[PDB]
């Protein structure tokens, strides 16, 4: 994440850490994910199409910095992991980046709700935040653009939603953005999401309530001059998502 300000779970109680093994035992960090359900959580398919064994990945909740145990945190393995059949990638562009993991511990049991562990609701059909408004993203990916690791720390700042018309104009991205996604960034470009933090929440307060507006999906650069971060309008895949949970 680009600029922000460093902060700890407790403060982003529905982010997920999602890791993954290799062969040799190590294992370095993937993307990041939401808590809908106490045992589902959603990210972005692109984060998992090339490894899509579901034995690979650890999730963890409650976990605030990139190396380290944090109280309270609980480590889960994927029972289900489900991609969306009709995800595709274009050279900037990605379509259906959306993608459910059914966690569970080592004892079989589904996340159990606390001070740093919490779900954030989804949206309702036909009714996102109207464009101008301010939303929140967090992640542990990249705080510029050069940088080839990932802080130790967790991350957030605040950005704010875009129109289509606006995002689909010549220097923006033209007819690469459909209206299946979602455009947001910094009026100053100074602050974004970046690499590393894919699959993470955009979470946006309306009506008085948070949502998990979008889902972070892509963009060209990090905080670059008009060119925004795209994410998932989750409000569109609901149908999808009720039917495989
Ligand atoms: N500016 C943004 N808001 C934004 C959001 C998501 C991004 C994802 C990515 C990214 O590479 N995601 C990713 C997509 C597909 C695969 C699997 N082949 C593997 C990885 C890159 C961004 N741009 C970037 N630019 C310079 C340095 C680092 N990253 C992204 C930028």
């Amino acid at each position: 994440i680009i600029g922000g300000e460093f902060t700890t779970i407790e403060n982003q109680p529905w982010f997920a850490a999602i890791y993954r093994r290799h062969r040799g035992g190590s294992v370095t960090y993937v993307c990041g994910g939401s808590l809908m359900s106490p045992c589902w959580v959603i990210s972005a398919t692109h984060c998992f199409i090339d490894y899509p064994k579901k034995e690979d990945y650890i999730v963890y909740l409650g976990r605030s910095r990139l190396n380290s145990n944090t109280q309270g945190e609980m480590k889960f393995e994927v029972e289900n992991l489900i991609l969306h059949k009709d995800y595709s990638a274009d050279t900037l562009a990605h379509h259906n980046d959306i993608a459910l993991l059914k966690i569970r511990s080592k004892e079989g049991r589904c996340a159990q709700p606390s001070r740093t562990i919490q779900t954030i609701c989804l949206p309702s059909m036909y009714n996102d935040p109207q464009f101008g408004t301010s939303c929140e993203i967090t992640g542990f990916g990249k705080e510029q653009s050069t940088d080839y690791l990932y802080p130790e720390q967790l991350k957030m700042t605040v950005v704010k939603l875009i129109s289509h018309r606006e995002c689909q104009q010549p220097h923006y991205y033209g007819s690469e953005v459909t209206t299946k996604m979602l455009c947001a960034a910094d009026p100053q470009w100074k602050t974004d999401s970046c690499q590393g933090d894919s699959g993470g929440p955009l979470v946006c307060s309306l009506q008085g309530r948070m949502t998990l507006t979008g889902i972070v999906s892509w963009g060209r650069g990090c905080a670059l001059k008009d060119k925004p971060g795209v994410y998932t309008r989750v409000s569109h895949f609901l149908p999808w998502i009720r039917s495989h949970t």
